[PDB]
């Protein structure tokens, strides 16, 4: 059963955000959730184009870097590359076929393009200052190493991918397809489209911040001001879209939106926090690829994990987990002056 | 088999359009066919928003239009809105999906986008003219005239939708499924692409023309003037859309990018002959509705279904398709001064 326009005149404040009837009237005069509106008018605000930012001077000081600070920059790009691709494309092939209320449909239609426009600043960047781009990217694809701190991202968003397709097909129930028994639930399905969520927001709030500090590391030392510009209005948009997901999960655990959703939260907070803890020792790892032929003065291995630390304790808190790790001040403040 | 990031390096510039490996790394510096990326280009460049359009004065425009009138105006509006409804959504849910080339998977994200700005722009206009919103949106739904149309358009994107999971669930084969054999074959998902794409070129290119013709009409007699500069800029991101659904059609029929869709597109040319003949006459009998009180001044009929033989002739004209109307020059020139 989905419908791109469905027939069933219906109360779209009354639906859940997510397993309720398809939208089918895109209507924006009223909304169960402003946040989602509000969000998208932000959103629409903050539109730019990559292509206007002067990233010239950059070649220059690609170049005249060491090549251990070389590959440090060139790393971090590719693991920020790579992460925009999957989120250009994974909100509107995972989430869109879920939503109920059209704030929130054209709300994560919103947010996968804004990905796309940071997907194009990476081109910008990299086709400025190096000269076979396709050595930057067919190397993110086949590097066991960015694969190795991305572990997991994209298998949960085709599970839940698969999940639908069998549920949107079948209905809930027990199956018989080619002789295996196949078991469709939606409890399931609601479980594995909430923890998709948590991992989202690990993935907006702490990864992609732990590499904004990397790019920025280089703007303090004065170079790279080009690649900084744009970072800096990819740090801007990034804030829209974890307090997104941060308002999506902490709606579905006040039990004001799906009951169901609010029963599951509770249920699943150890697996919540297992995630977390998960992506933060991906991101302490990678640390051992990126400092591999020595470090720099302002960033090594010692000053990674303690700003990992420092970050996923916030972005924890601010969805009502316990803290893992022991709390300590922002090892880098400067990061401050150039964020969010 | 649908995945988020295919773990396999491979040569974009060699993968079809449609049915190849999913997208991995999103890129921007090289693409197999120029056209997409010069379409996101002109798209971004052409970005508006419909806040800053007012249109205050159209409330007392409309509210002095005689009866007939306001029943056009509004008739046509709805319609307006029922079609990028099913726009902002369904080029995402169902292509995204089926694409492996880059540079056509932002082009339908960027797309996909454009429309939920139109649904804005609608949402926009009625609330500032009428002020119940509801008794206009929830007639959308239920309006027997306009529900004719919907279901043509959502039955297309549905089955393919449909039979889309099912090849990437079970893959090409006969299947059994609780009891019924279940045939999944690739050429036959491939018809179901070529004649969806087939109907929303006809969605852009001719339904949306003919509704086009009745909001310029007011523009004409200097009424509704918000809405005729809004519609004006829709009107000018239709054009890019149009092209977009026109080069993919022509690159498949061509036989250049995949042999087995020339195949199909010859086998289909009857299908898709009279899909149009279809479009057309649906356009035609909907002006019977909109004038059955009484037509109004520069529009009526005759003149409007004239609009459509001559509209539908240059779009068919343009995908290699026999013109099924006789050959006519515009019978409304004025509209190009809102045109592109």
């Amino acid at each position: 059963a989905y419908t791109t326009f469905s027939a069933t005149k219906n109360d779209q404040l009354k639906e859940p955000m997510f397993f309720g009837q398809p939208v089918q009237v895109a209507r924006y005069d009223q909304q169960k959730y402003d946040i989602f509106e509000k969000l998208i008018e932000k959103q629409l605000s903050f539109f730019w184009r990559p292509e206007e930012v002067d990233v010239s001077r950059d070649r220059i000081d690609y170049q005249a870097l060491p090549e251990h600070e070389k590959h440090i920059f060139i790393s971090n790009l590719k693991y920020q590359t790579l992460l925009d691709s999957i989120q250009g494309r994974s909100p509107n092939v995972a989430l869109l076929p879920l939503i109920s209320i059209p704030e929130l449909e054209t709300w994560v239609e919103t947010w996968a393009f804004s990905e796309t426009i940071h997907s194009r600043s990476y081109t910008h960047i990299i086709r400025n200052i190096v000269n076979d781009p396709s050595v930057v990217f067919d190397d993110i694809v086949t590097n066991e190493q960015i694969q190795k701190r991305a572990e997991g991202i994209s298998s949960y968003y085709d599970e839940l991918i698969e999940m639908t397709s069998y549920w949107h097909l079948l209905g809930e129930g027990t199956h018989t397809v080619n002789g295996k028994t196949v078991t469709v639930s939606l409890r399931e399905l609601k479980k594995k489209l909430y923890l998709c969520l948590m991992s989202v927001n690990a993935l907006e709030a702490i990864r992609f911040y732990v590499s904004f500090a990397c790019s920025f590391a280089f703007a303090e030392r004065e170079l790279m001001e080009g690649n900084a510009k744009i970072i800096r209005l990819i740090a801007r948009d990034e804030a829209l879209h974890l307090t997104g997901t941060q308002h999506m999960l902490n709606l579905l655990r006040s039990g004001a939106d799906d009951p169901e959703m609010a029963e599951i939260a509770e249920e699943c907070k150890q697996e919540c926090y297992d995630l977390f803890v998960q992506a933060a020792q991906q991101e302490k790892d990678w640390a051992d690829y990126l400092f591999r032929d020595g470090s720099m003065i302002g960033l090594n291995k010692d000053i990674l994990c303690q700003y990992v630390e420092y970050i996923t304790n916030i972005r924890m808190q601010a969805v009502g987990l316990d803290l893992p790790f022991n709390t300590r001040s922002n090892p880098i403040p400067w990061i401050n002056t150039w964020l969010v």
